[PDB]
């Protein structure tokens, strides 16, 4: 039913432009979105400047409502030809805006950046939707 606390977040990855790795090439291009402590990952795209996943993730928020400080941190995890990539391209999507709108659905363009704002130059575009759940307790 629609009982419980109520709440669910749904993000859909459209595409990404200028995705380049500091490695000699790209081994495994997949986005790993971290929200509410949930490690979500999408399909693995091959080496290309524009991978494009066209896939989405889901987060159960029933029992734990979101706030203005609620946002999603997504890291693009590629497999280094040697060991591993600590950082590659990170984007933080302020989900406060999707819940602050009565439409509960909006597209965001989160660039993979750092303190220099010039680490990748890649832009991750996604569509976020908030799934309304009443939380029928009584």
């Amino acid at each position: 039913g629609s009982g419980g606390g109520g709440g669910m977040l749904r993000v859909f990855i459209l595409y990404a432009e200028n995705v380049h790795t500091p490695d000699t090439d790209i081994s495994d291009a997949y986005c790993s979105a971290v929200f509410a402590g949930v490690k979500k990952r999408t399909k693995v795209i091959k080496n290309s400047v524009n991978p494009v996943w066209n896939e989405g993730f889901e987060w159960d928020l029933k029992g734990i409502p979101l706030d203005q400080g609620s946002e999603l941190h997504v890291v693009v995890k590629d497999h280094e030809t040697m060991g591993r990539n600590r950082f590659l391209g990170e984007a933080k999507v302020p989900l406060r805006e999707v819940l602050a709108t009565p439409s509960l659905s909006a597209s965001f363009n989160a660039p993979l950046l750092d303190t220099k704002k010039q680490p990748t130059g890649a832009s991750l575009v996604l569509q976020v939707s908030y799934t309304p759940l009443p939380g029928a307790v009584l």
